[PDB]
C-alpha cells in the first residue's frame, strides 16, 4: 500500500486519509507544497530559457554558414531538433500543468506529451551514440575503402528515428503505458508499477538493455578506440607540436562527453541498484524520478559541449549574434 491506484495513473502516495484525486481531474497538493510545484514550474521556465534558444540558435547558423552543412554535421542537426522536441512537447506542457498542480489534459494528453518527450529524448541519446560511431569510422578506419558521405549521414539521422520510435511507440500499442509520474504533472514510461496487463516488467528489461547498456557500451568503445588510435598515431608524430596539441584536445575532449553522459547515465544506474536491491520499501513521489529531473538538462549542456564548443559553431554563432562583424 505505497501509493493510489487508478485506470489510467499511479499516485505515489497512500490512501488511507482519502484524500488523493485522479491525477487528471484535481491538483496533487498532497504529493508536493504548492510551492514545490511552482519551483518546478521555475526549473521548467529556466530549461525553456536556456534550452530553446541554445538548440534554436544551432539550427539558424546552420542556415547562414555553408561550411557548417556537412554530413558529418546532420546528427548534430538531429540533437538540436530533438532538445526541441524534449523543450516544447515536455518542458513547456510541463511548465503549464505544473502551475495547475495537476496534469490538465487528461489520459489522452499524457500519451501525447509522454510520447514526445520521450521520443525527444531518445532521439537525442541515440544521436550522440550515432556521432560516437561516425567519428569512430571516420577516424580509426575500420573499413579499408569507405568514405563517409552524405547517404551514409542520412541513415545514420533515420536511424536515431527508429532507434527512438523502438522506445517511444511501444507504450501507444501496449507494451508499456504512459502514466503521470513523479508529482504527476508530466507523462513517460511506467517504470512504477508491475502493470502486467502491458508487460511493464519485460519493457523495463529492453530498455535497459537496449536503450541503456547497448548506448553505453557503443560509446566506450568508438570513443575509446578513437583516442587510443589518436594517441597512436601522435606518438608517431612526436616531433609536432600541433600533433601533441591536437591529440590532447582530442582527448580532453572525449573525456567531456564520456563525463558528461555518465553524469545523465549515472542516476538511473543508482536508481537501478537501489531498485535492484532493496525491493522492499515504498519510493516516495521524488527519489525514482530524480534521474528523470536532472536528465532533462541535457537539452541545455548537450548543445553546449557537442555544438558551442565545436571550433566552427562558435565563430559562426559569434558573427550571427556580430549582425555581421565578430572580435578576431
Ligand atoms: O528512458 C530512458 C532512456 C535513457 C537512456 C540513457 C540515459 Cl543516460 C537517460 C535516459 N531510461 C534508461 C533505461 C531505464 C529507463 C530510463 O530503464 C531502467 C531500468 C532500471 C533502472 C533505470 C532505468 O533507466
Ligand atoms: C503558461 C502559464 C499558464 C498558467 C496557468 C495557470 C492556471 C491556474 O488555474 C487555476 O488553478 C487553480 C489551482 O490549480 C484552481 O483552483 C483554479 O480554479 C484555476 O483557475
Ligand atoms: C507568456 C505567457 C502567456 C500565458 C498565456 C496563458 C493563457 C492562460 O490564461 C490563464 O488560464 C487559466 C485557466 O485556468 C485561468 O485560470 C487564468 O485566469 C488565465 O490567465
Ligand atoms: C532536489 C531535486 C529533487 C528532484 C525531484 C523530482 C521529483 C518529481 O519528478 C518530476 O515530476 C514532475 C511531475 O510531472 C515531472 C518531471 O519530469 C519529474 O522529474
Ligand atoms: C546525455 C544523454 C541524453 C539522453 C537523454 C534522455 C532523456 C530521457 O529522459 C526520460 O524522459 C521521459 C520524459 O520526461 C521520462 O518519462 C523518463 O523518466 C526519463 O528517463
Ligand atoms: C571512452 C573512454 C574515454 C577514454 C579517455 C582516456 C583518457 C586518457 O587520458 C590520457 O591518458 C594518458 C595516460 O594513458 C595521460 O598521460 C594523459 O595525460 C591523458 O591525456
Ligand atoms: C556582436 O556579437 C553583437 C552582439 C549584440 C548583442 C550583445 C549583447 C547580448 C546580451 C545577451 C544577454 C541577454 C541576457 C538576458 C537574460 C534574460
Ligand atoms: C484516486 C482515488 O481513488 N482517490 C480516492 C477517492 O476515490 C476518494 O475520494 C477517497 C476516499 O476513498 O480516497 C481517495
Ligand atoms: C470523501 C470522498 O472523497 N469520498 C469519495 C466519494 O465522493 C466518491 O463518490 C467515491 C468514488 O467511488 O470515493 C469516495
Amino acid at each position: 500500500m505505497c501509493g493510489t491506484e487508478g485506470p489510467n495513473f499511479y499516485v505515489p502516495f497512500s490512501n488511507k486519509t482519502g484524500v488523493v484525486r485522479s491525477p487528471f481531474e484535481a491538483p496533487q497538493y498532497y504529493l508536493a507544497e504548492p510551492w514545490q510545484f511552482s519551483m518546478l514550474a521555475a526549473y521548467m521556465f529556466l530549461l525553456i530559457m536556456l534550452g530553446f534558444p541554445i538548440n534554436f540558435l544551432t539550427l539558424y547558423v546552420t542556415v547562414q554558414h555553408k561550411k557548417l552543412r556537412t554530413p558529418l554535421n546532420y546528427i548534430l542537426l538531429n540533437l538540436a531538433v530533438a532538445d526541441l522536441f524534449m523543450v516544447f512537447g515536455g518542458f513547456t506542457t510541463t511548465l503549464y500543468t505544473s502551475l495547475h498542480g495537476y496534469f490538465v489534459f487528461g489520459p489522452t494528453g499524457c500519451n501525447l506529451e509522454g510520447f514526445f518527450a520521450t521520443l525527444g529524448g531518445e532521439i537525442a541519446l541515440w544521436s550522440l551514440v550515432v556521432l560516437a560511431i561516425e567519428r569512430y569510422v571516420v577516424v580509426c578506419k575500420p573499413m579499408s575503402n569507405f568514405r563517409f558521405g552524405e547517404n551514409h549521414a542520412i541513415m545514420g539521422v533515420a536511424f536515431t528515428w527508429v532507434m527512438a520510435l523502438a522506445c517511444a511507440a511501444p507504450p501507444l500499442v501496449g507494451w508499456s503505458r504512459y502514466i503521470p509520474e513523479g508529482m504527476q504533472c508530466s507523462c513517460g514510461i511506467d517504470y512504477y508499477t508491475p502493470h502486467e496487463e502491458t508487460n511493464n516488467e519485460s519493457f523495463v528489461i529492453y530498455m535497459f538493455v537496449v536503450h541503456f547498456i547497448i548506448p553505453l557500451i557503443v560509446i566506450f568503445f568508438c570513443y575509446g578506440q578513437l583516442v587510443f588510435t589518436v594517441k597512436e598515431a601522435a606518438a608517431q608524430q612526436q616531433e609536432s607540436a600541433t600533433t601533441q596539441k591536437a591529440e590532447k584536445e582530442v582527448t580532453r575532449m572525449v573525456i567531456i562527453m564520456v563525463i558528461a553522459f555518465l553524469i545523465c547515465w549515472l542516476p538511473y544506474a543508482g536508481v537501478a541498484f537501489y531498485i535492484f536491491t532493496h525491493q522492499g520499501s515504498c519510493f516516495g513521489p521524488i527519489f525514482m524520478t530524480i534521474p528523470a529531473f536532472f536528465a532533462k538538462t541535457s537539452a541545455v549542456y548537450n548543445p553546449v559541449i557537442y555544438i558551442m564548443m565545436n571550433k566552427q559553431f562558435r565563430n559562426c554563432m559569434v558573427t550571427t549574434l556580430c549582425c555581421g562583424k565578430n572580435p578576431l
